[PDB]
């Protein structure tokens, strides 16, 4: 019935938070931002021409391209806070957005706590630290689309559509967004395959539960630590 994969929750409050944002510009005046919801998404990404940092900006799909080029394809966030390359590119001219950085910063911000497992950000941690600019999954390396190891990954090499395996808040096995498809484009090298040094950085992490609970992990911290049964008589 529930699946052991991220909900992708942060990404889901940026969606409904531009589409407000949208509606209170439609009332102030601005014509293309009277849209119905399923027109609106937040990304992370460039903007129109000069508009070339990344910024989480509200888009209307409609102005999206299908496809990027280098520079200007859009990424969603996984719920540690992450961006990653999600299906798009900006319009350097045409784009409708609206930028709005620090709002949207803030909930990400909000929603790390909330939703990010402490085991996944000791491996992102590690990952950073070591490799600037880089996140953990255990998920597929170049030209292979069988093999799983533990990797530093350079976002931009992430697939956001693909779940990879990332580590539960109770240290098991967890899927989320931002995967290989294992596949032989340049893209598909900007990895650091590090098993033993992810590893030893989850298993670093205190678990929330004591020693005589069972961690059961949920898609939001905390997780269920249940009491586990006695040697009963049966
Ligand atoms: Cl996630
Ligand atoms: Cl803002």
């Amino acid at each position: 019935s529930h699946s052991p994969a991220s909900g992708r929750y942060i990404q889901q409050m940026l969606d409904q938070r531009c589409q407000e944002i949208a509606a209170e510009l439609c009332q102030s005046g601005l014509r293309k931002m009277c849209v119905p919801s399923s027109r609106i998404v937040a990304r992370n990404a460039v903007g129109i021409t000069h508009q070339n940092t990344l910024q989480w900006r509200c888009f209307d799909t409609a102005s999206l391209l299908e496809s990027n080029q280098e520079n200007n394809g859009v990424n969603c966030v996984d719920d540690c806070g992450h961006t990653i390359p999600c299906p798009g590119g900006v319009h350097r001219q045409n784009s409708n957005h609206a930028t709005r950085h620090e709002i949207l910063s803030k909930l990400v911000e909000e929603g790390v706590q909330r939703f990010c497992s402490p085991y996944q950000a000791s491996a992102n941690k590690y990952c950073n630290d070591k490799f600037p600019g880089t996140i953990a999954r255990r998920s597929k390396g170049f030209g292979n689309n069988v093999e799983v190891a533990w990797r530093c990954y350079e976002k931009a090499s992430l697939l956001y559509s693909v779940y990879a395996e990332c580590a539960s808040n109770c240290g098991t096995t967890w899927y989320c967004p931002g995967g290989r498809r294992g596949t032989s484009t340049e893209l598909d090298k900007r990895h650091y395959t590090e098993e033993e040094g992810i590893r030893q950085a989850i298993g670093s992490v205190d678990s929330p539960c004591s020693e005589v609970e069972v961690c059961l992990p949920k898609d939001e911290n905390p997780p269920l630590c249940l009491d586990e049964s006695g040697q009963i008589s049966r």
